[PDB]
């Protein structure tokens, strides 16, 4: 199993959307569960602090087990700027495939700063 983030970006401001163009494969002899994406705020440990708005862009029998696929991911405008979390706590895009009903995962998870950008 594999997925990939196409389009990455740093940064971007809470209220936006992210228009990802995600690829994913569940693999040989696997059968795709789901593809998720969620927004975490996580610690310096790289351990999970707060989930916000988790999506599942995949999900449901009878998907592709392999495609390219576009998705609208909002970030809403009241979620605390970047510079705004406890010391070492940073934002981290969850971006992954769950394979054979949550038996086996991989994942595209990518940082991301919010921020505004009037400040
Ligand atoms: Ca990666």
């Amino acid at each position: 199993q594999s997925i990939t983030w196409n389009n990455k970006q740093t940064d971007i401001q809470p209220g936006e959307t992210i228009p990802l163009n995600i690829t994913y494969d569940a693999g040989v002899g696997n059968t795709v569960y789901y593809v998720s994406v969620v927004l975490q705020e996580m610690n310096a440990s790289w351990q999970t602090q707060n989930n916000y708005n988790t999506t599942y862009p995949v999900s449901g029998s009878n998907q592709p087990n392999a495609s390219t696929i576009d998705f609208n991911y909002t970030i809403d405008s009241n979620i605390p700027l970047s510079e705004n979390l406890p010391s070492g706590n940073f934002y981290l895009l969850k971006i992954f495939i769950s394979v054979n009903t949550d038996g086996a995962f991989a994942n595209d998870n990518t940082q991301i700063t919010l921020l505004n950008n009037l400040e």
